[PDB]
């Protein structure tokens, strides 16, 4: 089965004033021109859809599920939603993450999302040596990130680009080694034309690559 | 002179939590050693209002930049965010308590970071950015983790919780940073983890109260 999952981590969701949403929408345009009829596309909007965070209730529920105790109606409701998010994630073999860079790390709701999809025995497992990803079946990820600064000049900025470093480390771990990030970078330093034209060109290439 | 405890544990107060036990041991030692004229404040991220960056916040910020009028909702959220910022700026000693969930800081702790990293307030675009909190402030992070992160292996390379916090607080001008790793809760006996962690926070308490 061929399914593409769009993980939209932008707080504005669909507002085209945003650089990363424009770039994504241009990606989506090219991608749909090129995919098969056998290819489904799903999207989760992290700032619009319900994405449960790890809280007392979730930790309590996960404790009980280890003992085999009964869950309260609240624990059932939140664990069920988290199961839907996990299974939706495992159901896809192409992923597109869209995010603005805010304070050198992933958006908080994207952290909640990671907390839903990094699940022992589901996307990774523990081993004698340590732990190992379970999603090693040729999946592909494209990250689209807009940023005010430039992160490819190998300087202090590069060193604190934790958003990219974390996402690549996490997904590489789960088994996704075909990874590309498109950085619509330098929005605070470069001509809007230059930033956008370069990011449109890059996601056009990505669409072509991902559609084969 | 004020100490600010930033509690990023979703369980808040539950002593089944290793990071909370270690914090409470720290706090009890600290309270014994500090002076009368010293205030301790605490914000519990999972039991308080810490605005996340959403549509409303972003729009409020754009309107503040265009000199446009704010809606009541935009007003209310930005007022709460400036209250959090000022509470953060008001303190010279900080304690962050967190469990390690998925190799990064808790999501509410990122929200908190988004409230306190503010231009012209805790840093300034300037030639480069510089921190405004360069007045000898101290930062203690108490972190509980299943794994061990001090062996200089793969685990060390993905400990983004510590790496991020240290980089952000250095950037704000807070260079006196110390992390207490109550680590190995997935491999060592719980009493073994606690004994070492308790000694670290007892020395931290003494050093910070001095
Ligand atoms: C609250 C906030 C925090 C930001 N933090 C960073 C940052 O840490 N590094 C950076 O390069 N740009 C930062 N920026 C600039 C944004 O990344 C830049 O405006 C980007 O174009 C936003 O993407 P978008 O247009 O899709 O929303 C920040 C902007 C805001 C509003
Ligand atoms: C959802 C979840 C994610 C976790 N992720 C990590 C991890 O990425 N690295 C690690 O060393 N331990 C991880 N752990 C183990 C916890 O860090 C460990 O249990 C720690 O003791 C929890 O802190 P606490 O006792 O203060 O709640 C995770 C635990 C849970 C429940
Ligand atoms: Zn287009
Ligand atoms: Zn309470
Ligand atoms: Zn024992």
């Amino acid at each position: 089965m061929n399914k593409t999952l769009i993980i939209n981590a932008h707080p504005k969701v669909d507002d085209t004033s945003s650089v990363s949403i424009k770039v994504f929408k241009h990606f989506l345009e090219s991608y749909k021109e090129l995919i098969s009829n056998n290819e489904t596309i799903e999207q989760i909007n992290l700032y619009d859809d319900v994405v449960p965070m790890i809280d007392k209730t979730v930790l309590s529920a996960w404790e009980k599920q280890g003992n085999g105790q009964e869950l309260t109606r609240e624990e059932q409701k939140v664990t069920e939603r988290m199961s839907e998010i996990l299974q939706q994630f495992k159901s896809a073999n192409t992923y597109v993450i869209v995010l603005p860079l805010h304070n050198f790390n992933i958006p908080s709701k994207l952290k909640d999302y990671m907390d839903n999809i990094m699940i022992a025995r589901e996307t990774f497992k523990y081993t004698e040596t340590g732990s190992v990803g379970l999603l090693k079946d040729g999946r592909r990820m494209l990250v689209i990130q807009a940023s005010g600064g430039i992160y490819t000049n190998d300087d202090w900025y590069t060193d604190v680009e934790y958003s990219h470093k974390y996402l690549k480390a996490m997904f590489n771990f789960l088994g996704i080694e075909d990874y590309q990030i498109v950085r619509a970078q330098g929005t605070a330093v470069l001509d809007p034309t230059e930033v956008l034209q370069n990011a449109y060109k890059e996601v056009e290439e990505a669409a072509s690559r991902l559609a084969n």
